[PDB]
């Protein structure tokens, strides 16, 4: 039947007091590169989190987030160690409802940030997370961004949307291998720290459970 | 990989103003007959609600439910257009934390209700719901007990436990349908009004996504 | 996928002035001899007309009918050339709301009726029709009976319930034949002077269009 | 045999008080997004309502429509929270009577409106229900305007042709996946919202009900 | 598709002027034996020729009849170079309106007549037709009997119901060949004289061109 | 062994009051178009009518003809609810007494007129039956023309040669399906309304049922 | 085995009263068309009447015959109802004593005339039989031409050389037909009127019964 | 090659301050239930922890033990939220030195503990964690127990012998599963919670990492 | 599953007293050539030992080391019999963090060093350790620089990063040979003095067993 990597969830919107967010049940080892890829139906042009990990230290350990320009350009931020949100513009005209494919690829040990937009490499940057190792016990939350283990959300932080295919490897994935990930034909590889749908996670705020149509009809 | 139809969601507990739940999307069609399965780890033996459905008019159209008595033997509850729940026992011993297949087979033309656990019949019952149609437009709750269109739910009428694979038709299944629905390695029917994973559903509460053991380890 | 002749229509109920029925575009050639088989799934124990032919001439050409006694016992009914109601009962206990097949075969050759309740035969009946012949342009009704062609129904003589694979010859067919109709997996034979879903027909007064679970879940 | 899917329905003419219609028994999710494909063969060239999706305080939630220039130039109509008709033409030059595949790709999270004939863009259009979320329990009719939940119709408003393969999703297809639907001999994809001959509906006042020979003969 | 043996003609009734029948475009070779052989559906109990043969010297060359008795049972009768009609009896009842496969075996060597019902031997006659040579040109009518080539047709003589599978044959076929003739799914055989379908004859009088259901549904 | 397509009827000659011709059994259903293709074997050069359609109200429904020019040209003729023959000649020279395939498509819906020799279009015409519809129970007869229903046939008007093949659809198939249709090692696609062979219909005045060498020798 | 087609019978040679030829069992029927193919390997240049068809009333019905040129040019002609012998010759180069494949394609319908040797075409004539048709019964004579049915043979008439393969058929066969016909290998068509060695024949005055090695060695 | 099931870890022997074992990288989600299963091959026959979890309020969340009787009978033990060990003897007589396949399954639903060796159950006991919940968070340690997270091991509470093939459900196993995980040929199931070789591990204080030959040599 | 040789180690980071290292239980039998194979992710710039070889006599018996230049580019160093550390450049650009295969291939009877990245040769050097035979019972330690058998590691000579598929021959494998050793997916040759996972080790110091991703995802 539908393979169950085609499941999605949906995040429709925040406001106080309602937070739809996933929050992942086991939380994740110790770290030193970290390659998140996932597919998105943004609705908002506005900045939003996507993937929020944080440990009793530090709330900020982890963070993917974008936005879309006026022109409609894509653009992908990431946040280690709670430095400032690094952005890196993708040459891809984003309309909101649709879908696509993005991978963050970051690596501690050389500080190499690098961003794809549908298996395309969109440009790397230097001294991000450089010389840092996320402390073990990160808690991963989707759609909302926590400055607490798990809450602390804001809404302006928020990311609405739907997403589905969430696959995450504490390894620093290759220009090739990230395109062999975004494929929907190909192998369709699973993430070794969180597989989508093989690692349980908790729903709240009203999520909507459904099926991804970006691969198959 | 694994079938999408073994994926499963937890219901924790319940407890003012926390109420783990499922709400379907979509509402229901009217009918006359309705035959609801699935797979169920029940975590008390007290009496909870599993399948709600209400309409504007009668929050009680149709509710299945199960408890378990003090030797172990499992009851499987139904109650239609708000009448009392009527009850069936089955020859088979209960141990909570354990996977069992049940379904409820109802017919609002010939008044008739049947019950079954892992493929079998338990017993069937006279009068329930006789003549009876429920109302087009029904929502459908998973977990709680409504009293009101996806809402109004009390704790000690909550059912809490692990279910997956619910399948619901608008047919009065019979007996040797029913025995193919319940295996586990059998054609695995659909239900063509609600097919576990193909029609999407809200979560909320602290729901828990994850897979079911019961026919693949 | 599912084969077209799984579809089914659902006659909800008669109540002046709504009579939900189906008329067959076409009319019937004429015709000595007539076999009508058709998957019915029952809601009332009432008598009902199911099958109804009729000529300018003669609106009571050919009509078939069912009841069930208090027992539950089948009763499968025919009429020609305005001839009385002819009834045998079936060896099988009927519960509303589930599915069974039937046929009704008539000779005017030797004017011998004989009915068929899951493949099986009931009985026959002599001196029904004998030496008749249906006049040429006789117009089809299904779940009404016609006092004028296509028209004057009454809502005692309606008959509600689901029907599927209704199959019409202008021969007698034996009793071999009648089973190999009547079986679910078999080679599912097509009536030649009407096969269901190959012969268009108008459907008015809230007729649901469906799909029948009799053969397959 | 023949696919189930080749099923069609002929909508004779309207004319008070009779007025062809088909009404789908379960009501719409609520939705952002709407893709609604099926094979026309249109009677008139004058403007029709073929969709229409009704909730009771919107009648005119989303409706699809079409009529054809005198120089034959098709053109695809859609209406979103009771906007105006919004009209795309298509380089096609339309024969009453003949057949065509025709898609409406709807997209409230952009406000975006596409049309295709045949499997092919003709067109996109900005500013379509902008914003716009269609509120649960949409009822959908077919061949008819509503201006109440499944009535009201005017008889200017109705659509006389015959349709088949209704396919509806809840997303806003691309161009290369329209294509693969308007296909006769592809995958053929079949709607997850409304499939057609899957999810019944009530036929009224007449309808014909047959077979297309769009792609087979 | 449908074998073009199954074809079947009707012969409706005969009434002064009326008289169908079937008469072969080229007349027989001159024979010493001759099998004939079809499918039959009789609609009267009365003596009524089937296959008759003239030439100009005589008009009573060959003529095969049947006619049931009053228990329903079958008799076969033969005549050559106008005997007296020579009649054998058959273990088997009929029933109007229903099919059955019958052979005439004729030898003019040793003048014997043997008959068979359904490829089973009835009895066989001495002294018909022994030394008889049929001379050539023989005209062969089927459905009434000849007193004049090609006409001369008696109303009292005639034979109604329906036929198919004609087969003949100039030589007196074995008790084993004509079961294998009768058999529906055997090989069967094609006459070597006259093959249904596959020599031309005129149709007269309204004979009725149709399918007949006796070996396939 | 042989396709029971390849049957073929001969239409000897017309006399009064000898009229070769077929009636077929069952009228046809109410229709807006029609497409009727048959394989021809022409006697005459001079006018005759094929296909005739009559109910009571207008013995003139619909009626093919042909005829054929000094020069040889094919002329293909159509005549819709007693509008004049409508002609439409074809780029192929005619010899008497040789195949040929020939289709004649109407749509009432847009009053278009197309003709085709041999799977190729010989042209159009406008206005011919615009807006008209046949009602529902026209009689067909081959080989004359029906003043009366089922009667009325003037010699002048009447077809003679040999005919095979006949397929009738109540749709206006394209001209891409009409290739396929003509086409002798094709699918060798079958009309819905009437496929030869498939319909009984009834043979008088001497037509001669023979075996069709224009495809197979 | 051998191809019970490669059967020859050789005319020796014709002096009074001795006239070796072949008289078929079964006469002709009635015919507007006919084709006569075979295989011949002539004796003799002068004029020699291969086929002869005779009936009472007309003794030359129809009559091939050939005849070598000098330059050894082969002649074929044509006999329709006691016209002259019509000749057209072919662009090939006899040996008396080899083998030659020849068809005479004559059609009353139209008149015309046309000869094949070898698969090709020699050429073709008008008028002849133009309108004519042979009657019924016609008695067909190989080697020797009719004065008389089966007699009145005249020495300068006979047709002395080996025959083999002879097909007849009551239709006029194609150009593109009659090469499949001559064909050695191709599929080796068998007449519908006369199929060699398929209907008996009388042999006398000599005829001898051998091998044709033409096709085969 | 060998399957990387197959690889073992060596637990040399414990002397302060050296503590050979194994930490798993991440920590557990929380749990309700769990089933730990592993190939063991025992050093002594003194009591050794060999699966230990550990969680900041408390050290004792779960861990499992064993110890040989002098009689040679092997005993599982298990410890759920600090209680007292509770144990199962096996009717079998352990070798040290020598492989043995072993589960513990325990469910805090119902609060009950089963054990079983080589894929047969020895036993089960009540009352052990009954209600209890394992919170989110458990440090997992091979070999040793902590007293601590990750740390605080006391020599006579180690365990010493070869490890292998370690799967850790969060479910409770069926007696039918544990035989299909215990087999060595069978499809040798991998746990959801923890898979050897699938889920990293910290090695420390001289493990040896080798291949275990108990399925395999 | 995965291979077995995908196995790989973490050397996390070496800081007094706790150094991160490998020791294989076997000692090196003598030899005179010597090739060592591996994938390493390396973690920083600085010069590491990878492979170090010990003999009581002799602590520098075979030792390997990298570092990488401030533009990037790799060098691989060797030290035979306690020489200079004799380096070799790379021209690729190292990225600390991801995957690189790397073979040393040292050669005592002809003295030639040659170093492979990513089976490719790098370059050679002669003298190293011409005439040298390393002395049996060499003691292998990965990931630190042995000063004593098995100890006296100094942290700025530690290597930290993570490795896998150590392969390593007692010959000095050809430039064609290490090709298909690098290879990914070639036959994956195997060492025959070491085997990666065949060869047991002990783990100390915090090392961490996981699982590579360079050759499969
Ligand atoms: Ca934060
Ligand atoms: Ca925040
Ligand atoms: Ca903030
Ligand atoms: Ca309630
Ligand atoms: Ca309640
Ligand atoms: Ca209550
Ligand atoms: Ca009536
Ligand atoms: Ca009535
Ligand atoms: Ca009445
Ligand atoms: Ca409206
Ligand atoms: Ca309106
Ligand atoms: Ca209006
Ligand atoms: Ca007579
Ligand atoms: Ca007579
Ligand atoms: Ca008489
Ligand atoms: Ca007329
Ligand atoms: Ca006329
Ligand atoms: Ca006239
Ligand atoms: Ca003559
Ligand atoms: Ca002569
Ligand atoms: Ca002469
Ligand atoms: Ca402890
Ligand atoms: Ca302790
Ligand atoms: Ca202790
Ligand atoms: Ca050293
Ligand atoms: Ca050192
Ligand atoms: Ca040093």
């Amino acid at each position: 039947a539908v393979d169950i990597r085609d499941v999605k969830i949906s995040f429709p919107g925040t406001q106080n007091p309602k937070f739809p967010h996933l929050r992942f049940m086991q939380t994740l080892p110790a770290v030193r590169q970290l390659t998140v890829c996932q597919r998105i139906k943004p609705f908002h042009r506005n900045t939003g989190y996507i993937f929020s990990c944080a440990t009793s230290n530090q709330d900020n350990q982890f963070i993917t987030s974008m936005y879309v320009k006026s022109d409609g350009t894509l653009n992908l931020g990431l946040q280690v160690n709670a430095s400032s949100n690094k952005y890196i513009s993708c040459p891809i005209e984003i309309e909101l409802g649709q879908w696509y494919h993005v991978c963050h690829v970051w690596s501690g040990v050389d500080g190499r940030m690098a961003v794809y937009a549908n298996g395309s490499p969109c440009g790397t940057m230097e001294n991000v997370g450089k010389g840092h190792q996320i402390s073990a016990g990160g808690t991963v939350v989707i759609g909302q961004e926590q400055d607490k283990i798990g809450g602390g959300f804001e809404e302006q932080e928020s990311w609405s949307g739907e997403l589905s295919d969430l696959q995450v490897w504490d390894e620093a994935l290759t220009t090739h291998q990230v395109s062999t990930v975004a494929s929907c034909n190909g192998i369709r590889p699973r993430g070794n720290v969180i597989s989508w749908m093989e690692d349980s996670f908790v729903a709240d705020d009203g999520v909507i459970v459904g099926i991804s149509h970006m691969c198959s009809l």
